[PDB]
This record gives C-alpha cells, sequence and structure tokens, in this order.
C-alpha cells in the first residue's frame, strides 16, 4: 500500500486486525465474477454508467476550445460517489458486517452511502459537521428519508475533518457488526486503492468515448482535487500516456491567506486518518483547520497515490479561489443549462487559466450542484453580482 | 388531424389561429429533416443522458411477489421525463427564429428544463408558477433562477398550475412574435398534443425494446401517472393494442368522493380548457374548478385529449391513488430500494398495492426524482403523525 514513500498504514494497533480482514476480503472479490456481475449490473441500471461525454457547445465557444464535460452529476444521487459506495457496501454485506459508518462533508458521500446501505438492507450511521449540516441540508434531508442516522459533530472546525474522526472512532467503537466506508482516496491501505479501482471506470469510459468525438487522446484532463477519489478515478488510464492530467485544488480566500484546503500545494508531509501524505500543518506538526467555500473540498489532508504523482510529474496540480470556482458555477448553468457542484467548478475555473485555443479539453464534472444553490444565492460575493 | 375521436381540437382565442398554423407547418417541416433529429437524438444521447435504464427492483419485487421495473426517468439531466419535450420543442422554437421562450409550471420541472434549454440555445426565458408551487417547490425555482430565466410568481386563482398556464398564454398572446410557447404537458390546442407525445414516446420505444432483453416477453402491466399526461402517453403510446395491460393513474387527493383530487378523467366532464376539448374537473354551471393535489405537478384540473380518447375506447385503464397512498410509496421507495421519487411518480409506485400481480412482470414509469418535495413531505402532518 504505499506510492513511492507515501501511504501505509498508520493506525491504532486494535485496527490491524480489520484491515487484514478487509485486505483479504478484497483480494477474494478481485477474481469473484459473481461480485462483478452484481456490482456492474447495478452500475448500469441502478446508478446509469455508462455516463456520456457532452461536448459543451457553448463553452467551447467562448474559450475557443474543444470542451467536453464527462457527466457524473447524472449518476444516482447526483455524483461519482456512488461509485465506490456500492461498490463497498456490497463487499461490506458480503463480509457479513450488519451496519455502514462514514463521514462526510458535501453530503454526497453520506447521501451514496445510505443509498447503497438502504439497497443492501445494512443499519447506517453518517457523520457530518454541524456548519456542513447547515450549507449542504438538502443532502440531510436526502439521508434522513433513506434512513441514515445522520450525527452532527460539534467538535474542531465542524467540517469534514472533523465527522471523519468521529466516524473513525465509532468504526473502532463497533468493529464486530460495523464496515467504515471512506468516501476518498485517503486512508490506511487498503482504503486508497479500493476507492481508486472502484472509480477508474471514469477513466475507463473516457478513454473509450473521446477518440469517437475527436480521434485521438485529449490534450487535457481537468479534475477538482480534495481527498482526490474523481480525480484519480479519471486520471488513473491516462498516467504516461502524454495527455496533460491536471487536478486543481480549493485555493479559498487565496493560497497566500492560510484560509485553503490546498494540501499539496501547501501541505507538508504527515499522517491523517491513516496515510502518510501531504497535510495542512504548522511547524509543529499540529494538523490545521482547512477552508473552502465548497464543503466537499474542505479537508485538510490528500491522497498518498496524488502525493505520489505530484512528486514524480505523472500529474500537475494548482489552485483556483472560492470566487473563482464562483464564477464558474455561474457560468456553466447560464452558458450549458447545467448547474455543476461547486467542486467540479474549480476545475471549470482552471479553463481560464490554461492556454486551451484549439485544445481538446475534458473536465471531469464530479456531481450536480442543486446542494449548492442556497449557498450560491446567497453568497456575498454572488450578491455582489 | 388535431382530434383524437371527438377529442382535442384548436379551441382558441382567433389571434392565436395564425402562430398554430405556422407551428404545425414548421413541425410538419422537421418531422423529415434528418439535420433536426441528427441534433435532437444527439443532445437526448450526450445533454440529458439517454436511453435510460429499466431497473430491477428486487426488494420492491419480492415484497409484492412480482417481477417490478422502474423505467429510470428520474436520471436524465433535471431529473424528470420534462426535458425530452423541452429540449425538443426549444430547439423547434430556435429552428423557427424565436429569441424568447415562455411556459407554465407546478412542480418546477417542466420550468426547469424549459429553463436549462433555452440556456443551452441562448434565448430569454420567462417562466410563470402559481405563488403556492413557489413555496412547496422553492428547490425548483432556485435552479431557474440559477439558469437565467426570469420565474414570475402566480397569485390568483387556486395560485397553481392551472393560473400559471393561465399567465404563460397571456404572455405568449401578448409577445406572439418573438416567443415561443412551450407547454409541460398534452394538453392544449393542436399541433401541441401531437408534438408532447412524439418527443416523449422515447420512454416507451426503449421500454419496448429492453424488457425482452429481461424478461423475453412483453410486460403484463405498465403503470404512469397522469394529470396532463405526458409521461404516461411516452410510455403507453408505443405499447397501444399490443395486450399489455396500460394503467394510468390520477390525483385522487382526499378522496375520489371529497371534492379535493385532480382526478379529470374519473370525475370531470367534457370542457374546453387550454385550448383542448377534453375531460376538465367543472360544476354543472361549466365553470373549471380548482384542483388538488399534495403533489404540484398532479394539481391540474384537465387531462390530455389524447388519454381522454384512450379510455373513451378502452385502449388504456385508468384509476386513482389518495395522497396518504402517494406518501406511504414516496417513503417505501427511498427506504427499501435507496431511490426518492418524485411525488408525482410515487402515485404510480402506490398503485401496486391495488392490483393483483403475484408472478406478473409490472414496469412502473419512474418519472421524476423526489428532492424538490422533501421539505414538503417531512412537514407534512400525515408524514410528522408516522
Ligand atoms: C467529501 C465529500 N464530497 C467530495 C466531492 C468531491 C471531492 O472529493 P474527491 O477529491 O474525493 O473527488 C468532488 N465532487 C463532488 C460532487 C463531491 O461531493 C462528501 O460528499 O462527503
Ligand atoms: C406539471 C409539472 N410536472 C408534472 C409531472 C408529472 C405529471 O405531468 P404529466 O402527467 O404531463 O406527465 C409527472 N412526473 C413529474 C416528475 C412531473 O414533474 C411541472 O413540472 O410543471
Ligand atoms: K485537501
Ligand atoms: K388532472
Amino acid at each position: 500500500g504505499n506510492f513511492g514513500p507515501y501511504g501505509g498504514q498508520n493506525v491504532p494497533e486494535i485496527l490491524m486486525g480489520a484491515l487484514e480482514e478487509l485486505e483479504a476480503a478484497y483480494e477474494g472479490i478481485m477474481k469473484d465474477e459473481s461480485f462483478w456481475k452484481e456490482y456492474n449490473d447495478l452500475l448500469r441500471d441502478y446508478a446509469g454508467r455508462p455516463t456520456p461525454l457532452y461536448f459543451a457547445r457553448r463553452l467551447s465557444e467562448k474559450y475557443g476550445a474543444r470542451v467536453y464535460l464527462k457527466r457524473e452529476d447524472l449518476l444516482h444521487t447526483g455524483a461519482h460517489k456512488i461509485n465506490n459506495a456500492i461498490g463497498q457496501v456490497l463487499l461490506a454485506k458480503l463480509m457479513g458486517k450488519t451496519r455502514i459508518t462514514a463521514g462526510t462533508g458535501a453530503g454526497q458521500h453520506g447521501v451514496a452511502t445510505a443509498t447503497a446501505a438502504a439497497l443492501f438492507g445494512m443499519e447506517c450511521v453518517i457523520y457530518m459537521g454541524e456548519e456542513d449540516t447547515i450549507r449542504q441540508k438538502l443532502n440531510v434531508e436526502r439521508m434522513k428519508l433513506l434512513g441514515a442516522k445522520v450525527v452532527p459533530v460539534k467538535s474542531g472546525s465542524r467540517t469534514l475533518k472533523d465527522a471523519i474522526d468521529e466516524a473513525l472512532r465509532d468504526w473502532i467503537t463497533n468493529l464486530q457488526t460495523t464496515y467504515y466506508v471512506p468516501g476518498s482516496v485517503v486512508g490506511p491501505h487498503p482504503y486508497p486503492i479500493i476507492v481508486r479501482n472502484f472509480q477508474k471506470v471514469i477513466g475507463e469510459e473516457t478513454k473509450k468515448q473521446i477518440p469517437e468525438k475527436e480521434g485521438r487522446l485529449p490534450d487535457y484532463i481537468v479534475a477538482c482535487v480534495s481527498g482526490g477519489s474523481n480525480a484519480a478515478g479519471i486520471f488513473y488510464p491516462f498516467i504516461d500516456s502524454g495527455v496533460k492530467l491536471i487536478g486543481v485544488e480549493a485555493g479559498g480566500e487565496g493560497l497566500e491567506t492560510g484560509k485553503h484546503a490546498a494540501s499539496l500545494l501547501k501541505g507538508k508531509i504527515g499522517y491523517l486518518h491513516g496515510s502518510k501524505t501531504f497535510v495542512l500543518q504548522d511547524d509543529w506538526g499540529q494538523v490545521q483547520a482547512s477552508h473552502s467555500v465548497s464543503a466537499g473540498l474542505d479537508y485538510p489532508g490528500v491522497g498518498p497515490e496524488h502525493a505520489y504523482w505530484r512528486e514524480t510529474g505523472k500529474v500537475l496540480y494548482d489552485a483556483v479561489t472560492d470566487e473563482e470556482a464562483l464564477d464558474a458555477f455561474i457560468e456553466l448553468s447560464r452558458l450549458e443549462g447545467i448547474i455543476p457542484a461547486l467542486e467540479s467548478s474549480h476545475a471549470l475555473a482552471y479553463l481560464k487559466k490554461i492556454n486551451i485555443k484549439g485544445k481538446v479539453v475534458v473536465v471531469n464534472l464530479s456531481g450536480r450542484g442543486d446542494k449548492d444553490l442556497e449557498s450560491v444565492l446567497n453568497h456575498p460575493y454572488v450578491r455582489e453580482r
């Protein structure tokens, strides 16, 4: 489970048995034709894969480019999170677990997990930072209808980091019954590999769809990056292909303000939630609070596979600010009639930063923005527009 | 054409006759134009997300001892079947040279679908919506605002869909040079019921190809909710006279005997509404009455004339379920399948309790998703008492 120097299993010893059991069960389903049959049927008819690769004619006109959007917003529940949640809750069911727990920030992982738990008939307890239960209220409502318990977490910065802290405490307290479902590619081995291997369907589809429109590989693929799962999923089949892969982190109020979530660009090597990776830390090794207008990007660490891709130059990383992402959310809504997630708006904002005239650019549209409507319409920057 | 037996026609102020003649001419032109269907079908595929899956609902199948399949129109862009029609009509509007779109909406799904198609095609868009529906369907008001549409709350009459359409039709008549009126359902003067039904019948054409892959035969039942009738017409039309039992489910509101429902086919009388001769809730002096439904998209006093004709000729069977039965089915699908359905669609799902389907293959049109309904449902007194 190492990506260069990053990754590993940096956990309390009591979890080692659970992780060994998960690693064995996962290696088992890796060759299990009936796991993949059932999983792939649900991806097709329940989640709605393959998702289209949409030529965004008006965006393309505005930038002078050929811009395609990989439409993960069209999945069931409205984000790429469902790819991973169905796969892991299916695994949990096959391992004989009876209960699921997870932490969630935008609420999309929580909704995806609650959906799979409902489908597979499992008890489901979702931890969510209290500030996130307010700016992402639509997803609290969906999780309640799906039968999940939602526990607001009032400690720390009351956002995703603190929700994951409490879900991990719950998992340790409940190891007999409970499977912990990470939403991103952060966590102790084998979780980064499991999540990335459920999300790489995105890149696999893209790789097949782009020669049908343009007859070669794209020039660029752009995806937003917090923990990194939607970006790992679309990048992984293109690593070392020569495509320019660009991961976009949350620059928040600005990378020099101290109010951002840009772990690769501004963090230091450290340990978070089981991985050795880049973490926003002070000079005494204390993890710092992140900030982003996007609840899904508001997390102080990043997946170890991305730390490794950055170090080896296989993927390039940069950031855009809260205001740039808000502008891109509004622009896509107005020009293409698609309301993007505020996470994915960071990737769309980056179109203004590359020299793309004449280029074929794929943007991973990781989810839809209905959860973000109240927050965007009330934001002071948008109110000053 | 225009007439489905004695139903339908063009019952409109004379000032609309010229626009309707130009519309029918333009439509007959595109119905043969490969360049139109190439652009349209490309958008249905990549923009809207078709074909939609036909999903085997294993837990619901186990509950009813049946094989229950859901046609997943909830998975379209914007979350309902309305986008099939909105993309096609705004594309036609563009081809006819119009620069502005107008419509009325109740659930707000047709409003959002029309607004997204207007945004895609660079047209001005003005949506009318009854004030009551702007409150119980607030999520869709917010979506339309981000899409760049103007949302006009309508404060007259019963402040729901019938009123909104009245105001959109007034706006159309005031703006006939620039503006294309987009109906959301199969109600209206000819050629609109045929246009709408012909954009929605992709639902049934897909279903007709998908169900042999899953069962090796036609289903025993196809069930869809009906107010205007567009999603039901879309899924039924390719199965007319096939021997499948087709069941349209109207809104029964508080009860077919309470006077508080929207069950036009079951309890209306012949009348004229919004251009069509069809079944309309009215008193015995010919005055249209206010409809009621817990579902904003079913809360309308008329029904499409093709449905009046299918009912009279027996080609489709019609019934109703109550508000409380629809709420129960809303909660049920959410808990059992992890799919939160529109409250409109929940009427069709609730009807699975009303027939004997043991050993039967049943397709239900899952016409939209229910995120717009969450706040209303969670605060409904009957859900609170549960
Ligand atoms: C952390 C969460 N969401 C993350 C997110 C992300 C960023 O997560 P990854 O860096 O793991 O893709 C991107 N797009 C959407 C629509 C998302 O919801 C959550 O739902 O708990
Ligand atoms: C009237 C509206 N909606 C109707 C509706 C209906 C009933 O309309 P038809 O009877 O035209 O399918 C069914 N399902 C969904 C998701 C709907 O939104 C509207 O959005 O304006
Ligand atoms: K981060
Ligand atoms: K009706």
